[PDB]
């Protein structure tokens, strides 16, 4: 099993890392290059419908038709089923994650409807709203305790908890007389360029998140800006940290491959692919 899987004995990971990164990441680079076409020959029909094009943050980041998340149709709209979202597999379910773009003001009603309709209880945000002066994501949630309606979804902060690299916010979600609690895990520290360094701040966040959420059976919403690179990095990382618990092997390659099949650019860059490896190496070495 060699085309879409490169499993490594956990007992050998450190050497694998060494070997993989030797010669200015020759083998890592080569490995990652094999993923560049995966998934890409699949249709994105609805993402291209003239009524949906304003719903995409980036023209070149579009959901595959086969895995896209669909909103309930609204009887006059047309593409009112549409969102830039895709089901992406995790450790626990082939549909464990719904990964999406950072909402535009234009789409934050859509975004909360997705949360609601998906029955998701947890959002993972891996970006700042503004980075280097560019806006990367609308502020789709309240700044304070005054509830705010987004579409038919009333969102209210119950409490928040600030940390060195993340803030977690417990929302109460009401739709009609129907009530849920949702937790929002906001990693606020990803650097303006490159990957987090040292990588450990991201492991600590993945640990906190997973320790908090438990073995969720409902889809977890994940996003950054395009919902591909940073989101890809996070999921892979959360997956392999669960994997090592019950297995003898890890398969970062096999995981990224599965993800590409479900949404474009899932682990986006060679630097992040390497990062995933480094994070796990820290873990396996007692940080």
């Amino acid at each position: 099993s060699h085309m879409a899987s490169r499993p490594i004995l956990i007992k050998n990971f450190a050497e694998h890392y060494r070997l993989m990164s030797a010669d200015s990441d020759f083998r890592f680079s080569e490995e990652f290059e094999e993923l560049k076409h995966v998934g890409r020959d699949q249709p994105c029909t609805f993402a291209d419908l003239p009524c949906n094009r304003p719903k995409n943050r980036f023209t070149n980041i579009l959901p595959y038709d086969h895995s896209r998340f669909k909103l309930q149709p609204v009887d006059d709209d047309e593409g009112s089923d549409y969102i830039n979202a895709n089901y992406v597999p995790g450790h626990n379910s082939p549909r464990e994650f719904i990964v999406t773009q950072g909402p535009l003001h234009s789409t934050r009603d859509d975004f909360w409807r997705m949360c609601w309709e998906s029955n998701s209880r947890a959002i993972v945000m891996l970006t700042r709203c503004f980075e280097k002066g560019r806006e990367k994501c609308d502020q789709y949630w309240p700044n304070d305790t005054v509830p705010v309606f987004y579409g038919d979804i009333k969102v209210q902060i119950l409490n928040d908890s600030h940390y060195a690299d993340w803030v977690m916010t417990e929302f109460m979600l009401c739709r009609g007389s129907e009530q849920r609690i949702l937790r929002h895990f906001h990693f606020t520290t990803w650097p303006d360029f490159g990957v987090p360094n040292p990588p450990q701040t991201l492991v600590r966040f993945v640990r906190a998140f997973r320790d908090r959420i438990g073995a969720e059976q409902r889809p977890i919403v994940v996003h950054c800006s395009a919902g591909v690179g940073r989101s890809g990095t996070f999921i892979t990382l959360d997956r392999i940290l669960q994997q090592i618990n019950t297995s003898d092997y890890v398969d970062i390659f096999g995981i990224v491959y599965a993800m590409r099949k479900e949404r474009v650019w899932m682990v986006q860059t060679e630097q992040q692919y390497i990062c995933i490896h480094q994070c796990l190496l820290a873990v396996l070495e007692g940080k």
